[PDB]
């Protein structure tokens, strides 16, 4: 069949499975399909039977709303995507859900939908091969060697990350990095020209990418010639820029932004079926067109090959090729627990009044001989939120690394972490102040949602980072990560809940960690052995009484001591008080309901929470007959101690409203 | 004086000031002196004696932590910041906070510090200068015509949002925008090229600006020709790049990291003294440069023509004068409670059972008519979040228009409008899905720090969306909104609470409201006049029983229809039970004691709360011994309807929470 025929086998599937969801975007998908066919055909390194293969090339859709162009290529191509499963687009369970999902349908590599952040994870995706490649390879051994492919749209061009992103990659030179841009002058809105004019050329070239200007993306010989002009370009990422027609073939709405977002209609889809040349009834595809595309064969060749290539590089370099397997897998070091667990105890013998931030510095450097797979950075913050470590080495000056500057962008920063963890090999820290989440804020969810490890470690927490003021004190943004399904979010005391946190966060394969630091110096608490192993259980008895409590403070963070002298002037008067202190609720809402009973007597009301924080998030633990000392406002900029004192972070006060109880 | 002498001023006070406070940050203000004494010597057009004055150039520092640079040149120049205030710089309560803050200091245009939003807000008030002078400057009669300057940094160019309203200032032409980019080759953690290494000329180009390059920016002349060239191009934005050296005058620290963001030291400042021929004590400013950089006379006398001007202007436009000077101050028509109250009343009296999306849009169209201020966009999606009315008029297309297509770009529309609100004349909305809250989020907390209104319209609110998956579909947004301080958050059940909610967003003042609104068709549900009026207190009583309620549901949005189908069963079943709708919690919250007691009684503890949204949020209103029907996971691709039913969404579920708690 000709290039075109095999590439409308792409429309065909495309334009009837959102007909029949009577949901979807036929648009992209067929005004990408010729691109497609050459990328995939031609050029496309992986194994439809394997999705796992460690060597493959990344394919990304940036552009996540075409969906049925990925599910399209999977079908084709042999992977394990049924017939069945492309009739049942968008319905409940099926493999085949609105948006692609990783994990979840074989072949996907990342979860897109939120424009922009695709090609941020491809950014990802490209350092992380580079930095395994100059970790790994030898001299006629080069077990990593792949490219990574992102297709993206108008929508990924406008949107700010993309500017952090493609900044930074052309930095650092990822020449293995192919971007394909549909530029067909069509948004939701309309026509582009009303809200989007850049040379975005010019603009690239800025960036110090290579740019192929004004390629026909409906002639497989010039898609054809730009990628191979690409691929021969090694230092410096490369933008395709593709003139294509949305909705291609359409007779009434190619062109047109009706074609976007809704179902052509069973009639303007017989004409297109016409326009096209497309002879099969729905969802029917000749056996003569699966032949041309299936890549079960050439996928299995190429795997067999690299497996052999890997079984040499074992037999000259066992200890690398262990490391290799072990990092691709995201296995922990066998000896990891024990090392972390007599660090910790040291840390309890050897008390020390320091920040949580520097209590992190030490973790990370107690750790870091211990995990090689780390590749950590922070958005321009280094000195402040203390991420460098004796043993960092920056990829820019280094490129077997693993440490990234990734200058003053904390969306892109965090977007590109979750492409590293995606593409296997590496254990990804990010770093800013807290309030800077923000920024990033719908990369954190899309860690915890693609279920992605990646510890985000978050300084400057509270109204005790000082003179800088409201615009940098946090007071509601730790209750926002707390309400984030799947997000683990831990609030450290002192530097043995530090060490605690570092090792859940680094021990946590399904999901993110973040680690909230202070910029002040916190005391040491005391406590026996039993007590430093229910650390981890995210909330815990620190101080009790005899007999059963009248009254329980429940505190985090800095406000830990608060608590505790709070609880040493009323047990002095004669009541029975307990301090607990909640690292993690989290961790804490996970244990067995006995363990939570036995901390939070639920006949026991009386209870104070106390936390530089937001108050409303505590009603969950205090209930309506408790007290909460906490932050209602904005913060304000003067020296942290008078701030405590203003905002009724005192001994006095936290006593006072626990009284009004008894 | 020489110029340098003049300038030198700004650094003696900047230094010793963060040197007294010992914090804060010299660097920036040491750099960008020279370039502050030609702008603000020469060319700005301001009144110290008046801050308000409507005609004033607009001046704003967005690379905000050099803030001792605008407390030095408003105290010099004449506005009401006297010395004491300098020296008491990051104290408690002083009028020169950490970071500027509007509202607090006068002569302040907003408040910056988290880096990029001060330029976005340039951007929208040189938005509003150009569609207010289309709107209201007739021939003869220019009563709007002021510049729009801003400073900004290195941080500010990689971030994300520089790229989002850079680009359309562009498409705009916006020939009154004048930035200076500091251009210092320094950030936080050391020399920029390690990951900062674009050619910001060629980018700024690209957005289709003005660009004048290599500016020595310790050279007046140099400085002064380039302003000079930059306000005689009248159809694009122009980027001065300065070539400055970070800490000028400091022998030991210019030029490096360390003058960034630390005190340079009593040593260093006696060495800087004598390196700038700068021989004054501390705070010591001689009366005859005071005389040189004092504006009291000019601005008068500027203002004073403007003021001639108006009154010239209201003879020959009486309408137009009315409605520019009820506009600048903020004020409402004064028909429209009484227009708004009948549109309410008239959709209590005719039910429609239709998406609050669309109750949003028929809002629009009934108020549009009566507020000529609206300036409203959408971030690419007007066809689905309903943003246009038929008076809609796109600023791309006229001028004088009302309406804003911003691109997908949520973030910069946000700090946008931001900049519009701070502006005066408009009474911006902006407009996304729920979700992309999350891209803009810090805007939408500095709208509510610096209490400006905005209304902002997120449609598609919860898994209700269906198909389009767990990436679009809201769970922990609304949560995370409403526990921001001065924040007003509006969920409503139907039509009539969806046009109580656009009139309490337009009437509010001192801060910004957020509707979220429903994909899907609410019902409309029966109510007396007495809570047709309550729906304005945020929680009202919609069922009752007689006598004291045993069990009280509490729901918002598209649940309020679940939980009175639930109340109709429990009464049938002799139960004696209460509904309350809570359209909003912030509101409830604002009332007196009396009205929340009287609607959720202390005594009845067996409460329900009902929402598709995250569970931990209601722990609040449902205490230790209550119940929630709510989110708890992420949610997934489907049908609406499935979804509803397979996250326990069912009235049969609803009656089994209940029956639970009795
Ligand atoms: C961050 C974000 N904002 C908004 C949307 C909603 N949305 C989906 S596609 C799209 C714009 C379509 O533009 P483009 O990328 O040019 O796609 P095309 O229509 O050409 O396929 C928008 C606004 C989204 N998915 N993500
Ligand atoms: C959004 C955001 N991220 C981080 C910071 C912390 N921060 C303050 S200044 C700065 C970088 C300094 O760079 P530049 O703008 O070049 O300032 P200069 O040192 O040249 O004054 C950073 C990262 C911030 N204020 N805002
Ligand atoms: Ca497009
Ligand atoms: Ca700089």
């Amino acid at each position: 069949s000709s290039r075109k025929e095999l590439a409308n086998a792409i429309r065909a599937l495309s334009m009837d499975a959102v007909q029949k969801a009577k949901s979807g975007h036929p648009g992209a998908p067929m005004g990408m399909a010729d691109i497609a066919e050459v990328l995939w055909r031609d050029f496309l390194k992986h194994n439809p039977q394997n999705p796992s293969w460690a060597d493959r090339d990344r394919f990304v859709l940036s552009n996540g709303h075409g969906s049925m162009l990925i599910y399209s290529l999977l079908h084709l191509t042999g992977y394990d995507l049924p017939m069945e499963e492309l009739k049942n687009f968008r319905q409940l369970h099926s493999k085949t859900p609105g948006h692609p999902e990783v994990g979840k349908t074989a072949g996907v590599e990342t979860t897109t939908g939120p424009l922009g952040q695709g090609i941020a994870n491809a950014v990802g995706m490209a350092i992380a091969e580079k930095t395994l490649a100059a970790q790994f390879n030898r001299p006629g051994h080069d077990i990593v060697d792949h490219y990574t492919y992102a297709f993206m749209g108008d929508g990924c061009m406008m949107e700010g990350i993309s500017h952090e992103v493609c900044s930074l990659a052309g930095t650092l030179k990822l020449g293995k990095l192919i971007a394909f841009y549909d530029d067909n002058g069509i948004s939701i809105d309309g026509h582009v020209e009303g809200w989007f004019t850049d040379d975005t050329a010019m603009r690239f070239e800025a960036y110090g990418w290579h740019v192929i200007r004004d390629i026909d993306g409906h002639d497989a010989a010039s898609i054809k010639r730009a990628v191979e002009e690409a691929r021969a370009v090694t230092d410096k990422p490369s933008l395709l820029m593709c003139k294509t027609i949305i909705g291609f073939g359409s007779p009434n709405k190619a062109g047109t932004h009706d074609s976007h977002g809704a179902p052509l209609g069973d009639a303007e889809i017989a004409l297109t079926r016409e326009q096209l040349g497309w002879k099969y009834a729905p969802f029917e595809i000749p056996s003569e067109i699966y032949a041309q595309w299936d890549a079960k064969e050439a996928g299995q060749a190429k795997e067999s090959a690299w497996n052999e290539k890997f079984a040499a590089y074992a037999k000259a370099y066992p200890q690398e090729a262990a490391e290799f397997t072990r990092r691709m897998k995201g296995e922990m070091p066998s000896d990891f627990d024990a090392k972390a667990k007599e660090f910790i105890a040291k840390l309890q013998a050897n008390p020390a009044k320091i920040a949580s931030r520097k209590a992190s510095q030490n973790a990370i450097e107690a750790f870091g001989p211990l995990l090689p797979e780390f590749l950590g950075g922070s958005a321009d913050l280094a000195p402040s939120n203390l991420t460098l470590w004796s043993g960092s080495k920056a990829i820019n000056e280094d490129a077997a690394g693993n440490y990234i500057h990734y200058g003053v962008r904390e969306f892109g920063m965090t977007a590109i972490a979750n492409g590293i963890s995606l593409h296997g090999g590496f254990l990804p820290y990010t770093s800013t102040f807290l309030m800077f989440v923000e920024y990033a804020r719908n990369a954190v969810r899309m860690a915890a949602l693609m279920k992605q490890r990646q510890v985000m470690v978050y300084t400057h927490d509270s109204i005790g980072l000082g003179e800088d003021g409201p615009t940098h004190q946090p007071v509601e943004q730790v209750a926002s990560l707390r309400v984030t399904p799947n997000m683990s979010t831990w609030r450290p005391c002192d530097q043995v809940e530090s060490a605690v946190a570092w090792k859940y966060g680094v021990e946590r394969q399904d999901g993110p960690t973040a680690l909230i630091l202070s910029r002040q110096n916190l005391a040491q608490q005391e406590r026996t052995e039993e007590q430093l192993a229910n650390i981890a259980r995210g909330g815990y008895v620190l101080k009790d009484c005899a007999g059963q409590p009248e009254l329980i403070f429940i505190a985090t963070g800095s406000e830990v001591e608060l608590a505790v002298a709070a609880y040493e002037k009323l047990t002095a008067e004669g009541v029975k008080a307990r301090v607990v202190s909640m690292p993690s609720t989290d961790a804490f809402d996970k244990q067995d309901a006995a363990y939570r009973e036995s901390v939070l007597p639920k006949a026991v009301t009386a209870r104070v929470a106390v936390e530089a924080g937001i108050a409303d998030y505590w009603y969950k633990y205090v209930g309506l007959n408790g007290a909460i000392v906490g932050m209602t406002t904005f913060g304000e900029s003067a020296p942290a101690e008078l701030l405590f004192e203003e905002f009724g972070f005192t001994v006095d006060n936290v006593v006072a409203k626990a009284k009004e109880l008894l």
